[PDB]
Order: C-alpha cells, then sequence, then structure tokens
C-alpha cells in the first residue's frame, strides 16, 4: 500500500517562505502528511493525479538543498525540500509514477 514515506520539509501556500518539517506517506495515489512518524492524525492530503513534480528551477527561486516541487495541471504548486539528494529522488520518481496513473 505505502509506496514511500519520510520527513520532507514542505513551503507554506502563503508566499512567506516559511518551511514546516512534516512526515509524509505515499499512498493511494496520494500525499499524506502527519506530524511526526508515528502516523497517527493525518493532517492533509495532496492527491497526485495530473500533478507533474520535477526538482526546482532557477526560475523558482528556492535555495533550499534538495528541493522539488508538484504543479497540478499554474493551479497549484507545493514546494518540498528533502534531507538528501537520494532521497529527493525517490521522491520525484515515486510522485510522477502516482501522478501518471
Amino acid at each position: 500500500p505505502v509506496v514511500v514515506r519520510g520527513w520532507l520539509h514542505k513551503q507554506d501556500s502563503s508566499g512567506m517562505r516559511l518551511w514546516k518539517r512534516r512526515w509524509f506517506v505515499l499512498a493511494d495515489y496520494c500525499l499524506f502528511y502527519y506530524k511526526d512518524s508515528r502516523e497517527e492524525a493525518v493532517l492533509g492530503s495532496i492527491p497526485l493525479p495530473s500533478y507533474v513534480i520535477s526538482p526546482v528551477a532557477p526560475e523558482d527561486r528556492i535555495s533550499r538543498k534538495y528541493s522539488f516541487k508538484a504543479v497540478h495541471t499554474g493551479m497549484r504548486t507545493y514546494y518540498f525540500s528533502a534531507d538528501t539528494q537520494e532521497d529527493m529522488n525517490a521522491w520525484v520518481r515515486a510522485m510522477n509514477q502516482a501522478a501518471q496513473v
């Protein structure tokens, strides 16, 4: 059921350049996020169908290392950052596989 789980920083949706560390789970074609890795009470969800996920580009003007974005096909863009390059790459690949269902 779960494809991948782990910590990501997520940028706030109001453009204040604030990053919050949440625990993410990809399951059922969606991202679910939680306060921590206990996976107790889901805080929110981003269903992935039709999103395109990629490492950030220069024009995104994101400074945080290992950052990537999910763009809704802009209807809405989410920015995430992982703690390692390997984990970034694994999330981009998993999220695109789900989004391309």
